[PDB]
Protein backbone atom coordinates (compact mmCIF):
# COMPACT_ATOMS: atom_id res chain seq x y z
CA UNK A 1 0.00 0.00 0.00
CA UNK A 2 1.45 2.98 1.47
CA UNK A 3 1.17 6.29 1.26
CA UNK A 4 -1.34 8.66 -0.77
CA UNK A 5 -0.84 12.01 -2.41
CA UNK A 6 -2.74 13.95 -4.49
CA UNK A 7 -0.87 16.91 -7.21
CA UNK A 8 -3.12 19.91 -8.57
CA UNK A 9 -1.82 23.49 -10.53
CA UNK A 10 -4.65 25.52 -9.80
CA UNK A 11 -6.13 29.14 -11.40
CA UNK A 12 -6.32 32.37 -8.90
CA UNK A 13 -9.84 31.28 -9.35
CA UNK A 14 -9.81 27.54 -8.35
CA UNK A 15 -9.97 26.40 -12.40
CA UNK A 16 -7.77 23.55 -13.03
CA UNK A 17 -9.26 22.42 -17.32
CA UNK A 18 -10.52 24.04 -20.04
CA UNK A 19 -11.88 22.40 -23.60
CA UNK A 20 -10.25 18.64 -22.23
CA UNK A 21 -7.42 21.27 -21.62
CA UNK A 22 -5.07 23.42 -19.60
CA UNK A 23 -6.43 26.76 -19.16
CA UNK A 24 -3.03 28.85 -19.33
CA UNK A 25 0.16 28.44 -21.78
CA UNK A 26 2.25 24.77 -20.87
CA UNK A 27 4.82 26.17 -18.05
CA UNK A 28 7.13 23.59 -18.30
CA UNK A 29 8.96 23.75 -14.45
CA UNK A 30 5.76 22.78 -13.32
CA UNK A 31 5.77 19.71 -15.77
CA UNK A 32 9.27 19.17 -14.53
CA UNK A 33 8.14 19.51 -11.14
CA UNK A 34 4.90 17.47 -11.37
CA UNK A 35 7.18 14.34 -13.11
CA UNK A 36 9.62 14.31 -10.66
CA UNK A 37 7.24 14.34 -7.47
CA UNK A 38 5.27 11.32 -9.57
CA UNK A 39 8.31 9.53 -10.26
CA UNK A 40 10.30 10.14 -6.81
CA UNK A 41 10.03 6.96 -4.68
CA UNK A 42 11.35 6.74 -1.21
CA UNK A 43 12.99 2.84 -0.81
CA UNK A 44 15.04 2.07 -3.77
CA UNK A 45 13.60 -0.01 -6.27
CA UNK A 46 9.55 0.37 -5.48
CA UNK A 47 7.68 2.44 -8.48
CA UNK A 48 4.87 5.15 -8.09
CA UNK A 49 1.66 4.11 -9.05
CA UNK A 50 -0.29 7.55 -10.25
CA UNK A 51 -4.40 7.22 -11.08
CA UNK A 52 -6.07 9.53 -13.39
CA UNK A 53 -9.98 9.78 -14.76
CA UNK A 54 -9.99 8.71 -18.90
CA UNK A 55 -10.07 12.21 -20.22
CA UNK A 56 -6.97 13.20 -17.99
CA UNK A 57 -4.78 10.14 -19.38
CA UNK A 58 -6.03 11.13 -22.89
CA UNK A 59 -5.11 14.76 -22.00
CA UNK A 60 -1.18 13.87 -22.11
CA UNK A 61 0.53 13.78 -25.86
CA UNK A 62 0.02 10.61 -27.37
CA UNK A 63 3.63 10.48 -27.05
CA UNK A 64 4.08 10.81 -23.40
CA UNK A 65 1.90 7.54 -22.32
CA UNK A 66 2.34 5.77 -20.09
CA UNK A 67 4.12 8.56 -17.60
CA UNK A 68 7.38 6.46 -17.49
CA UNK A 69 8.91 5.34 -14.00
CA UNK A 70 4.85 5.29 -12.48
CA UNK A 71 2.33 2.32 -12.71
CA UNK A 72 -0.45 4.31 -14.94
CA UNK A 73 -3.92 3.22 -13.71
CA UNK A 74 -7.10 4.78 -15.04
CA UNK A 75 -10.79 4.98 -13.65
CA UNK A 76 -13.80 4.61 -16.35
CA UNK A 77 -16.90 2.70 -15.68
CA UNK A 78 -17.38 2.64 -19.46
CA UNK A 79 -14.42 0.63 -21.09
CA UNK A 80 -13.62 -2.74 -21.12
CA UNK A 81 -10.14 -3.39 -21.65
CA UNK A 82 -7.32 -0.55 -20.06
CA UNK A 83 -6.62 2.15 -23.10
CA UNK A 84 -3.40 1.95 -24.96
CA UNK A 85 -1.17 2.12 -22.79
CA UNK A 86 -2.36 1.69 -19.08
CA UNK A 87 -1.32 -1.03 -17.16
CA UNK A 88 -4.18 -1.05 -14.82
CA UNK A 89 -7.81 0.16 -15.63
CA UNK A 90 -10.16 0.40 -13.04
CA UNK A 91 -13.75 0.78 -12.38
CA UNK A 92 -13.73 2.70 -9.11
CA UNK A 93 -11.13 4.59 -6.85
CA UNK A 94 -11.60 2.42 -3.87
CA UNK A 95 -11.00 -0.46 -6.05
CA UNK A 96 -7.51 0.89 -7.60
CA UNK A 97 -6.36 1.24 -3.65
CA UNK A 98 -8.10 -1.62 -2.98
CA UNK A 99 -5.20 -2.82 -5.54
CA UNK A 100 -2.54 -1.60 -3.99
CA UNK A 101 -3.54 -3.85 -0.42
CA UNK A 102 -2.81 -6.72 -3.00
CA UNK A 103 0.66 -8.56 -1.64
CA UNK A 104 1.75 -8.52 -5.54
CA UNK A 105 1.77 -4.95 -5.68
CA UNK A 106 2.01 -4.49 -1.95
CA UNK A 107 5.96 -4.61 -2.84
CA UNK A 108 6.12 -3.44 -5.71
CA UNK A 109 4.18 0.28 -5.14
CA UNK A 110 5.32 2.90 -2.42
CA UNK A 111 3.43 6.44 -3.10
CA UNK A 112 0.43 6.33 -4.53
CA UNK A 113 -0.14 9.68 -6.43
CA UNK A 114 -4.27 10.85 -7.31
CA UNK A 115 -3.09 13.49 -10.20
CA UNK A 116 -6.81 14.08 -11.39
CA UNK A 117 -9.22 15.13 -12.82
CA UNK A 118 -11.56 16.49 -10.90
CA UNK A 119 -14.13 13.90 -8.96
CA UNK A 120 -11.13 11.54 -8.40
CA UNK A 121 -9.66 14.37 -6.67
CA UNK A 122 -13.34 15.00 -4.24
CA UNK A 123 -13.62 11.67 -3.23
CA UNK A 124 -9.80 10.90 -2.54
CA UNK A 125 -10.31 14.03 -0.41
CA UNK A 126 -13.49 12.91 1.78
CA UNK A 127 -11.55 9.94 2.11
CA UNK A 128 -10.43 9.42 5.87
CA UNK A 129 -6.96 9.19 7.66
CA UNK A 130 -3.74 10.90 6.20
CA UNK A 131 -3.53 12.60 2.72
CA UNK A 132 -1.29 15.39 1.47
CA UNK A 133 -2.25 18.23 -1.29
CA UNK A 134 0.64 19.53 -3.41
CA UNK A 135 -0.94 22.59 -5.14
CA UNK A 136 0.63 24.80 -7.40
CA UNK A 137 -0.95 27.73 -7.37
CA UNK A 138 -1.14 30.09 -10.97
CA UNK A 139 -1.30 33.29 -9.55
CA UNK A 140 -3.67 34.46 -11.81
CA UNK A 141 -6.92 34.12 -13.38
CA UNK A 142 -7.79 31.83 -15.72
CA UNK A 143 -11.20 30.89 -18.38
CA UNK A 144 -12.09 26.95 -16.91
CA UNK A 145 -14.76 25.23 -16.57
CA UNK A 146 -13.89 22.48 -14.61
CA UNK A 147 -12.26 23.24 -10.81
CA UNK A 148 -10.72 22.56 -7.78
CA UNK A 149 -12.60 21.68 -4.35
CA UNK A 150 -12.30 24.11 -2.27
CA UNK A 151 -9.44 23.69 0.55
CA UNK A 152 -10.83 23.77 3.58
CA UNK A 153 -8.26 25.80 5.79
CA UNK A 154 -9.42 24.07 8.78
CA UNK A 155 -8.99 20.90 8.13
CA UNK A 156 -6.14 21.10 5.68
CA UNK A 157 -3.03 22.33 7.30
CA UNK A 158 -0.72 24.10 5.02
CA UNK A 159 2.71 23.34 5.52
CA UNK A 160 5.54 25.98 5.57
CA UNK A 161 8.82 24.68 3.94
CA UNK A 162 8.26 21.00 2.95
CA UNK A 163 11.69 18.58 1.84
CA UNK A 164 12.40 18.75 -1.79
CA UNK A 165 9.56 21.78 -2.76
CA UNK A 166 10.82 25.04 -3.38
CA UNK A 167 8.76 27.41 -1.05
CA UNK A 168 9.07 30.57 -3.40
CA UNK A 169 7.34 32.05 -5.87
CA UNK A 170 8.07 31.83 -9.54
CA UNK A 171 7.44 32.71 -12.98
CA UNK A 172 7.43 31.56 -16.80
CA UNK A 173 6.32 33.73 -19.06
CA UNK A 174 4.95 36.24 -17.13
CA UNK A 175 2.84 34.25 -15.31
CA UNK A 176 3.64 33.58 -11.43
CA UNK A 177 3.08 30.86 -9.63
CA UNK A 178 4.09 28.71 -6.34
CA UNK A 179 4.23 25.16 -5.14
CA UNK A 180 1.75 24.72 -1.71
CA UNK A 181 1.31 21.04 0.66
CA UNK A 182 -1.38 20.83 2.25
CA UNK A 183 -1.90 18.07 5.02
CA UNK A 184 -4.61 16.53 7.05
CA UNK A 185 -4.44 13.66 9.44
CA UNK A 186 -7.80 12.77 11.13
N1 LIG B 1 -4.32 21.63 -14.15
C1 LIG B 1 -4.39 20.42 -13.57
O1 LIG B 1 -3.74 20.20 -12.58
C2 LIG B 1 -5.26 19.33 -14.06
C3 LIG B 1 -5.98 19.63 -15.15
N2 LIG B 1 -6.85 18.68 -15.71
C4 LIG B 1 -7.67 19.12 -16.94
O2 LIG B 1 -9.06 19.23 -16.51
C5 LIG B 1 -9.89 18.32 -17.33
C6 LIG B 1 -10.04 16.94 -16.67
O3 LIG B 1 -11.43 16.83 -16.51
P1 LIG B 1 -12.42 15.93 -15.62
O4 LIG B 1 -13.79 16.22 -16.05
O5 LIG B 1 -12.30 16.25 -14.27
O6 LIG B 1 -12.21 14.46 -16.15
P2 LIG B 1 -11.52 13.13 -15.68
O7 LIG B 1 -10.28 12.99 -16.54
O8 LIG B 1 -11.62 12.90 -14.25
O9 LIG B 1 -12.46 12.07 -16.59
C7 LIG B 1 -13.73 11.68 -15.92
C8 LIG B 1 -13.99 10.34 -16.66
O10 LIG B 1 -13.27 9.49 -16.13
C9 LIG B 1 -13.88 8.42 -15.43
N3 LIG B 1 -13.82 8.60 -14.00
C10 LIG B 1 -13.44 9.76 -13.46
N4 LIG B 1 -13.48 9.72 -12.15
C11 LIG B 1 -13.93 8.37 -11.96
C12 LIG B 1 -14.20 7.53 -10.66
N5 LIG B 1 -14.00 8.32 -9.57
N6 LIG B 1 -14.60 6.38 -10.79
C13 LIG B 1 -14.75 5.88 -12.04
N7 LIG B 1 -14.55 6.45 -13.22
C14 LIG B 1 -14.13 7.75 -13.09
C15 LIG B 1 -15.32 8.50 -16.00
O11 LIG B 1 -15.10 7.78 -17.14
P3 LIG B 1 -15.94 6.99 -18.40
O12 LIG B 1 -17.02 7.99 -18.67
O13 LIG B 1 -14.85 6.75 -19.33
O14 LIG B 1 -16.37 5.80 -17.56
C16 LIG B 1 -15.52 10.01 -16.18
O15 LIG B 1 -16.13 10.45 -17.49
C17 LIG B 1 -9.10 18.37 -18.68
O16 LIG B 1 -9.24 19.70 -19.25
C18 LIG B 1 -7.65 18.17 -18.11
O17 LIG B 1 -6.73 18.69 -19.00
C19 LIG B 1 -7.04 17.39 -15.17
C20 LIG B 1 -6.34 17.04 -14.10
C21 LIG B 1 -5.35 17.94 -13.35
N1 LIG C 1 0.92 20.10 -10.79
C1 LIG C 1 0.21 19.48 -11.68
N2 LIG C 1 -0.64 18.58 -11.26
C2 LIG C 1 -1.36 17.87 -12.14
N3 LIG C 1 -2.19 16.95 -11.62
C3 LIG C 1 -1.25 18.08 -13.53
N4 LIG C 1 -1.98 17.41 -14.43
C4 LIG C 1 -1.78 17.69 -15.67
C5 LIG C 1 -2.58 16.91 -16.69
N5 LIG C 1 -2.07 17.06 -18.05
C6 LIG C 1 -0.79 16.57 -18.27
C7 LIG C 1 -0.16 16.82 -19.49
C8 LIG C 1 1.12 16.33 -19.75
C9 LIG C 1 1.78 15.58 -18.76
C10 LIG C 1 3.16 15.12 -19.03
O1 LIG C 1 3.51 15.31 -20.18
N6 LIG C 1 3.95 14.59 -18.11
C11 LIG C 1 5.20 13.87 -18.21
C12 LIG C 1 6.27 14.93 -18.29
C13 LIG C 1 5.93 16.18 -18.97
C14 LIG C 1 7.17 16.94 -18.84
N7 LIG C 1 7.65 18.02 -19.80
C15 LIG C 1 7.80 18.95 -20.84
O2 LIG C 1 7.08 19.95 -20.97
C16 LIG C 1 8.92 18.84 -21.85
C17 LIG C 1 10.12 18.25 -21.45
C18 LIG C 1 11.18 18.15 -22.37
C19 LIG C 1 11.05 18.61 -23.64
C20 LIG C 1 9.85 19.21 -24.07
C21 LIG C 1 8.78 19.33 -23.17
C22 LIG C 1 7.51 19.97 -23.68
O3 LIG C 1 6.35 19.69 -23.06
O4 LIG C 1 7.46 20.72 -24.64
C23 LIG C 1 5.79 13.07 -17.03
O5 LIG C 1 6.71 12.29 -17.40
O6 LIG C 1 5.27 13.40 -15.99
C24 LIG C 1 1.15 15.33 -17.55
C25 LIG C 1 -0.13 15.79 -17.31
C26 LIG C 1 -0.88 18.65 -16.11
N8 LIG C 1 -0.16 19.35 -15.21
C27 LIG C 1 -0.34 19.08 -13.94
N9 LIG C 1 0.36 19.78 -12.99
Amino acid sequence: VGSLNCIVAVSQNMGIGKNGDLPWPPLRNEFRYFQRMTTTSSVEGKQNLVIMGKKTWFSIPEKNRPLKGRINLVLSRELKEPPQGAHFLSRSLDDALKLTEQPELANKVDMVWIVGGSSVYKEAMNHPGHLKLFVTRIMQDFESDTFFPEIDLEKYKLLPEYPGVLSDVQEEKGIKYKFEVYEKND
